[PDB]
């Protein structure tokens, strides 16, 4: 069994925290634990909110616990160089939920570490929304090719092994150049995302430097897939943009798409990257319900 | 007629923006003429989306207009001592604007506004979101005693004259700090506010130091009302709290309420501001839809 952010469908909403473990170890594992339990609660106590959540952890936190890591497991490399930079954030754990309403997020992340407020530090705190009709705010639809119904079981979760159930999680949180992005005209935008605006047709030509273009690879032969639970973001005045977040049964996937994104594969790098950057960039494996439930310090 | 926002209640969610004029005033004002417009779009185009606007202008951009500024409009005075204090912000405009999605929100803002924003510079940007069940961050129930249906045309709009179906309107975004107001227990923190917790009952004793005991004034009158369209706002590891807005047919009331709160009236200050404080606060006029077109 999963946990429950990561089958469904995203939500209209979702929360995506980035912490910092300072001190008191113990009493943060068991704040997080504690998360699902809070959250079905909250599903009784509200129908229709729809309220999922899932807690993952990064390779260097994972050494506190006395369960082995995940043998693909390692810490986000930073990519590319200045204008094509993919930094690396230093953060211990992700909080991940989505739900049909936006309230429920900030008091489950509220409610949800009142007692260990001041054993963490919070990196990163991002309120996601679904816009329009499911688009990016580049006018673009996100997530068309996205995995349906039963295959997202058996491209998010780990198959066997003991960490069956289990998720590779990759997380991004990318900053948009509107004005920019705006010069270019329809058929120019689209031959940088690779398919068509209005309905999301791929092109009969995609363009190898275009978005799909790099992140459509298949090798076995056959297609890398990822989950993506991305969702738009901020405000006009300050950040805005895409909360790129994604689950795989192998973060080999994320490494290959991020490679050739940012020149590492080809030396070319992806053509949506001029018009949007990376501010963060981690690596984290979201455990079953029943492993997370019994992870201890050592 | 009175522009959209104001008389319908709050939606779910709502924009509440701050900004400075700094050039191109007339294609500034001719950009905010143009956000009815908008909205009605919008609204055309998403079903059920419920959108609504406010445009309202302050005391120091009322300067640029030909037409003279309400009456009883006012610069923001900076009141209060300690502890308790109410900053005053110096701003052109405020868009005020709710509805059933959030989206819609950010994408009315950045439409309207992304042309002219080489003219002009964001103050603050605040999304509000009704919260559990119309609750305040500190977990008592906003907008009980609020007025509504038939009292809010009659509390919130100019009745006669040029400026008829027109408004005052206050904002003040306020900060709050939950782990201090944490440490209170129940009974103390009802005490603070004026009303119980769970289910928003006036106490039968209202202190006259809780911050319902110094809103609650009487005039004769004797009861000064306004029209309040707050809303909760921000994330957990930065700043949160209320972006309280409120409109009023009067400035008077905003500012008996304000003297009263920060101990300028009878020198006793809001419990509640040792738990929370404000870190904007504006004056504004928002014109009627008539008003507002042939501003000039
Ligand atoms: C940063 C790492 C990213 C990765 C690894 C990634 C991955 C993917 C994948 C696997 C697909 C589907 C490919 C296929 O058609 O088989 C896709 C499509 C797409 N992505 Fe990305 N993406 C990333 C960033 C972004 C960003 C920052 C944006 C927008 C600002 C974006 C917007 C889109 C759009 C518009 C499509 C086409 C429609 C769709 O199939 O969802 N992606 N991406
Ligand atoms: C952090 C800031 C504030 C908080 C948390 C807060 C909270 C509350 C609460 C819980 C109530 C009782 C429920 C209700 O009747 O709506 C209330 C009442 C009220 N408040 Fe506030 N308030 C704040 C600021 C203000 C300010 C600055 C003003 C005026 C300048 C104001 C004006 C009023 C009025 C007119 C009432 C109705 C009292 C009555 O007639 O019973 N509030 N407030």
């Amino acid at each position: 069994k999963s946990q429950t952010a990561i089958l469904p469908e995203a939500g209209p909403f979702a929360l995506y925290t980035l912490l910092k473990v300072r001190q008191n170890h113990a009493h943060v594992l068991q704040a997080l634990k504690a998360l699902p339990a809070l959250v079905e609660e909250i599903n009784q106590n509200q129908p229709g909110a729809e309220l999922t959540v899932s807690v993952a952890f990064s390779k260097g936190f994972w050494s506190h616990f006395e369960m082995a890591s995940p043998p693909e497991l390692i810490d986000f490399p930073e990519l590319g160089e200045g204008e094509t930079h993919a930094p690396s954030t230093d953060v211990d754990v992700l909080i991940h939920c989505h739900a049909t309403r936006h309230d429920l997020l900030f008091y489950t992340l509220r409610k949800g570490i009142s007692d260990i407020a001041q054993d963490i530090e919070i990196v990163d705190e991002t309120y996601g929304f679904r816009y329009l009709d499911a688009r990016d705010m580049t006018g673009f639809i996100d997530g068309t090719e996205n995995p349906k119904a039963e295959k997202r079981a058996e491209v998010a979760l780990v198959a066997d092994g003991d960490f069956a159930g289990g998720s590779y999680v990759m997380v991004q949180r990318f900053v948009h150049n509107l004005p920019a992005w705006n010069r270019l005209n329809l058929a120019a935008q689209e031959k940088v995302i690779g398919r068509t605006k209005p309905d999301s047709v791929e092109l009969e030509n995609v363009p190898a430097a275009s978005h799909v273009g790099r992140v459509d690879i298949k090798e076995e032969g056959k297609g890398l897939k990822i989950v993506r639970h991305s969702l738009p973001y901020g405000s006009v005045s300050g950040d805005h943009g895409l909360l790129f977040i994604a689950y795989c049964h192998t973060l080999h996937n994320f490494k290959t798409m991020l490679e050739s994104m940012y020149g590492v594969t080809d030396g070319k790098t992806d053509q949506l990257l001029r018009f949007t950057k990376a501010v963060t960039g981690a690596y984290f494996f979201a455990p079953s319900q029943v492993m997370l439930q019994e992870l201890t310090l050592k």
